[PDB]
This record gives C-alpha cells, structure tokens and sequence, in this order.
C-alpha cells in the first residue's frame, strides 16, 4: 500500500529536520569528537601495541541524510538496493568534527579503522572516493573493514587486535558499534547494556546521535524488520509511552 | 483540520521512539553528564566567586516524553494550556545521569541553578514536587529561575552572576540555553553560532539530544510558530534536503 509507505516515512520527518537543519545536532557532533580527542590523548596501551581507534561510518563519520530525505519525498521504505545507488552517487557528506578527529588520530601515533556495514563488494569504491573528497586522511583500502558476510562487528574488531593494535576507543551511532552483546536484541536489553556501561560513554564509547534509523528501530518489537509496512507502523505507535491526559 | 493535526504529530513518531526507547539516547545522556563532571572538576573561578552550573530543565534534566506521546496519540499540536496540565500531573521523569551530576555539583563546592521556561507562576509547584521525588538535591525555591516575562535566558544568567557566582558551565538541549545570541533566529544563524563555538561543546556548553521540539523547529522558517498547522507541515517538508535519486 502506498498510503502505508507514506505514513511510515512521514514519521521520520521531524527527526530528519533536526539532524539536517539544527545547530543542536552539530553541537552534539562537536561534543562527541571533542570528548573523543581527550580520550585518545589520555589512552595508554600495553607494551608492544599500537593505538587504534575504531570508527563506524554511516551517521558517525559520514552524513547520509539526503538518502533519508529522498525516502521522505518518495515514500520509500529502506531498501538495500536503493542504498547501494545512493553510495554510488558519491554525495555523502561528513559529520561535523569527524574529519578533524580522524586526521588528528592518524597524525598522533594512532590509526583509525573504519568498521562499517557499507558493503565491501559493491559500496567500497564510492565510500573511498567520498572520504578522499571529504578530506579524511588514511583512507587506503587497508584501513577499511567493510561488510562481507556478517553485520555484527565484533569479529572485525578482533581482526584489528590480531594485527597488533589495542583499540583505545570506539565511535558510533549504534550500540552495535561497541560490540555484539545486544546485536539483534530488543530495546530493553539494549538500554540495560548502556546502564551496565554508564561510565564508558564519552570516554571509551563515543556516541553520535541518529534519530532516523538503527538497531533501536529493530529493537522496537520482536521480528520488526520481518514485518510489512503496516506492521512496522503499528510497532512504532505501540512503543509510544503516552501521558493519559489526567492528573 | 484534524487531518493536518494528525500529519503534524505523526512526523514526530520516529524521533519519539528513539528518545523514549533507545539505549542510544541513554548513552548520549550519560556521555553528556560524564563530560559535564569532568568540566566541573576542572573549572577554576575568579577569586571571591562561587562556582555555579546553569542547567535547563525540560529535555535536559527532566524527561517529558509522555507529553509528546499524548500529542501523538491525540493529534494535538503543542499548546501551553495542555503543557501546564502535564506539569501539574507530576509525572515528569529524570534524564539519565542528570540527578547524579546535579547532586555531585551541589556536594562539591558548586551550585546548580535551574534556568528554565517552565512558568514561575503556574508550573513551579509541580516542578519542585517532581524534582524532589526524582531525587534531585538543592531544589529549594532559591535555586530556580523559572520563566516570568521573558523566554530568553541571558538576563537570568546575569542575575545569577550578580549573586556572586561565576558560571563554569551550561547544560541544555537548546542553543538558547547557552545565551541569547541566536534566540529567535533561523537555523542558518544557529548553526553558525555552533561553528563559532566548536571547542566549547562537551566542555563549557554541555548538550543533550532533543529530536522532538525546540528552537531548531522555529528555526525552520521565518515566522514558523505563527503559521497554521498546514503551514508548519509545509515548512518542515520544504526544509528537507533530498538526494535526487540520480548518480
Ligand atoms: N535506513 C537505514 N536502514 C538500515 N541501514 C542504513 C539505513 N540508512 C543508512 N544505513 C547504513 O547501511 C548499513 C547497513 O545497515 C549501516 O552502515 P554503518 O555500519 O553505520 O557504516 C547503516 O548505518
Ligand atoms: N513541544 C514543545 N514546544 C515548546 N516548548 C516545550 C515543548 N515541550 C516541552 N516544552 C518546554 O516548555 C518550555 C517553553 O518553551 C521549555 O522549558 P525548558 O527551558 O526547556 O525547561 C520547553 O522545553
Ligand atoms: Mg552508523
Ligand atoms: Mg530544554
């Protein structure tokens, strides 16, 4: 149904306005990257280890909001085939503060590795071209751990550690950018993970804001991503906590 | 039109799900307050001055998401008269990390002052009752600078400084919580203010995320808050930046 597709995407409009237009979103990005620099500078690693920073790309270092905008304007729910075309369009922007932090790490005895679920086989060329144009240093192919078979990221973090690096901090907009412990889990377990790690945020886990999509969307209901459009609309509306209007 | 009221509030649903349900939102709250503690501990003030922290309430220290949820469920655009009833309902929650940071400041040679546009005359009693119940220390009436005549906050910051305090940091979800320089201005000027203060975020300006409302909403278009419901919907949709779908 086209009506359902329209309602689903209309539900993203206000958060998209916030991410695209507000100074507040920019301030949060700068806040995150300012905190990240402090954590990096403070970090000490084991003897023999090299300092690594792990960074997610989409909505962490790369700004894909125009794809979301296209979804809104065309009543288009997410489709990986449309996403691939977006990547190939080479119109990605940079999240504020990301290039500076990236380049600072790489010039101060660290290395940023990009652990990202952009696809290695079909989305790598556009990703690298955009990042070069955007001013990121260190974007040789060896810095990238793009998605091959698995969306969960922990195995790639381990690959990095096997190369002689100690990861001093992680940057992301999705809790699954910090490990696998709540990958595919509902929001109750994900909030619990955050509580169990309260002191790490702004130190070793650096958060960027993303009100448009993510593991929290799937976390709204068991089997959310398997539901049809109407089912997803209902899951979102059912998750809403509302005042009863009484005193 | 009821159809317009419904569309306007439907546009807030996804960002509301994110704020209410996601671990990511909690992580951002903890990140902000972890950073705030570091800044407070580092702060030095002029001889003779007492250390003050200025904090906004709504969506900074107090969580009002159930009011937004009620708006969604009842197709109700914002109305200060409904808001007053919400305050009186005494169902406010605390933003994660806020009580701990508040109480830490107040027990470590500082004072948090609440500079908030909850209304002094009609909304003070519910505000204080909720904050007491939520566990905030230092919520005597003298800590509060609630709205009387003016929504712009700088004059109240000055009142605090005249009492012998030096403000060491500001906490908020709205750029207008940091001063008056972009109060009532459009988002271009507000983003410019953020850029001009890039290094302060996460240090002396502490940001909390709010994808549901704020000065950025009014900032979407000249005279936004004066427009009717259809006009506001059009302003939001017109602000959207969209990929053209081409390569
Ligand atoms: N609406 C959306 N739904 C799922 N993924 C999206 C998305 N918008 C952007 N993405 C990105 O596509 C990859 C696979 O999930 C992820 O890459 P990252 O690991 O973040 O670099 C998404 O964020
Ligand atoms: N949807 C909304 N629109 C305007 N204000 C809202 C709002 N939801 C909550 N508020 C709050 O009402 C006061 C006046 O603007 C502000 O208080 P604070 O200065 O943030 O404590 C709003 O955030
Ligand atoms: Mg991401
Ligand atoms: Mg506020």
């Amino acid at each position: 149904e086209e009506h359902a597709n329209m309602q689903l995407q209309q539900q993203a409009v206000l958060g998209l306005n916030w991410m695209q237009d507000s100074g507040e979103y920019k301030a949060l990005a700068y806040q995150a990257y300012n905190a990240a620099k402090v954590a990096f500078d403070h970090a000490k690693v084991a003897k023999g280890k090299k300092k690594a920073v792990v960074a997610d790309l989409n909505e962490t270092m790369l700004d894909n909001s125009p794809y979301a905008g296209w979804q809104v304007q065309n009543n288009k729910p997410f489709d990986g085939k449309d996403w691939t075309r977006w990547v190939d369009a080479r119109q990605s922007r940079a999240v504020p503060g990301a290039v500076e932090f990236n380049n600072y790490v790489n010039s101060h005895n660290g290395k940023v590795f990009y652990v990202t679920n952009r696809k290695d086989s079909t989305e790598k060329s556009g990703t690298i071209d955009d990042m070069k144009r955007l001013g990121f240093n260190g974007v040789e192919e060896s810095a990238f751990y793009l998605k091959k078979d698995k969306s969960a990221k922990a195995a790639r973090f381990a690959e990095i550690e096997k190369q002689g690096y100690e990861i001093v901090l992680y940057v992301g907009d999705n809790l699954d950018d910090f490990g696998n412990t709540v990958y595919g889990k509902l929001n109750a377990d994900r909030r619990a993970f955050v509580d169990q790690n309260q002191g790490k945020f702004g130190k070793t886990f650096i958060m960027l804001p993303n009100a448009n999509y993510g593991g929290w969307e799937g976390g709204l209901a068991e089997g959310y991503f398997k539901k049809d459009t109407q089912g997803q609309i209902k899951a979102r509306l059912d998750a809403v906590q509302a005042w009863d209007g009484k005193l």
